């Protein structure tokens, strides 16, 4: 209680602090965007995700990290499910464009992701280079990851990821028909508003050895999942300056943050990452449902009963994809069962002995 109420002072954003990158951010951010969007840019197109504010950019329990999406809204694309998960797809036009630069990313009727981001990445290379009033630099490729992330250090380093996606206003894939289950907790209309939302697909870039491997796409819901977040309780008012305080974002912010330092200290647990926190959580908050069960004044509770969650999610080797039913993030295929009972051994050490790891 004490001890979980001072680890979350640390990782609160400090307002000063956040605003004085904001300034830094949106600059860097605006100028790669308006170099995308030139005559010879195949890119001309794209637009940012979310515009405007500044905390939709970062990143809870990562002071120092913040995502951005680069939405392109290419025509009426029809989707091939790539393999059963229903998160990966094939991308390909209804009707091919005549003049539009995307066709030089097909190999015959599918869009390379792969090729795609290449040239996405040269684009942000060249234009940061030119950039000579703050220190940026391109990180290398992260394998797996659809972003071309950029180091900005003034005068502490943080991270601005740039996403590539394909913006979709049709309707959602068909894997997602039973997914989002929130009718119980923030209820139906809410549900089928959201769902009239566009959705996205970013580059799956993970080297499967499948012949498509570099022309797959995979499934994102992260406007969503940041709606979500901002609108997380059964009341309306709920963490609003009329409303009640709940615990269920610092409940998210120490869980992230555990497993985000367990995986400093031992590789065993590369192949987790915050995404199953976020996804698990998600449940948790569809199973108790109630404002109430998530009061401030039981915190130490609300977090044990999530580690608990978390550690049978581990047990059954169970974990769906909030969004995509029938994808189990935790399948033997996508992580070991010897690495879930690693994880399971190191948080049952840690929940016993009031979370040493937090020192
Ligand atoms: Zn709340």
């Amino acid at each position: 209680p004490d001890k979980l109420k001072k680890v979350l002072d640390k990782l609160r954003l400090d307002p000063k602090d956040i605003s004085e990158a904001a300034e830094t951010v949106n600059k860097v951010v605006e100028r790669l965007l308006r170099r995308m969007q030139k005559r010879e840019s195949e890119f001309k197109g794209v637009e940012q995700l979310l515009v405007g504010s500044f905390y939709e950019k970062v990143k809870i329990s990562a002071p120092n990290e913040f995502d951005v999406m680069f939405k392109l809204e290419v025509p009426r694309i029809e989707l091939q499910e790539y393999y059963e998960t229903g998160a990966f797809y094939l991308v390909k036009f209804k009707r091919i464009p005549r003049g539009n630069p995307l066709s030089h990313f097909l190999e015959g009727e599918v869009l390379s992701a792969t090729k795609m981001l290449s040239k996405f990445r040269k684009i942000i290379k060249e234009e940061v280079k030119e950039i000579k009033d703050i220190d940026v630099s391109v990180e290398k490729e992260k394998p797996g990851s659809p972003a071309v992330t950029l180091l900005i250090r003034n005068p502490e380093e943080i991270s601005v990821d740039i996403i590539l996606a394909l913006e979709s206003k049709g309707s959602w894939p068909i894997s997602t028909k039973e997914g989002l289950p929130i009718q119980g907790w923030l209820g139906t209309k809410v549900r089928t508003n959201l769902r009239r939302e566009p959705f996205y697909l970013v580059p799956k870039n993970a080297k499967d050895g499948n012949s498509f491997q570099g022309e797959t796409w995979r499934l994102s819901f992260s406007h969503t999942e940041k709606y979500i977040l901002n609108n997380h309780g059964i009341e309306k008012t709920c963490c609003e300056s009329s409303g009640a305080k709940c615990c269920r974002m610092e409940c998210l912010m120490l869980m992230k943050y555990l497993l985000e330092q367990l995986k400093k200290e031992f590789q065993e647990l590369d192949a987790f990452c915050s995404y199953h926190v976020k996804t698990a959580i998600f449940h948790m908050w569809t199973q108790d449902p109630q404002d109430s069960q998530w009061d401030p004044r039981n915190l130490s509770s609300c977090f044990d009963k999530l580690l608990a969650f978390f550690l049978e999610c581990l047990r059954t080797e169970k974990l769906d994809h909030y969004f995509i039913p029938k994808f189990n993030l935790f399948s033997q295929e996508l992580i070991d069962r010897k690495s879930k009972e690693f994880l399971s051994k190191k948080i049952e050490y840690e929940r016993n002995n009031g979370f040493p790891i937090f020192d």
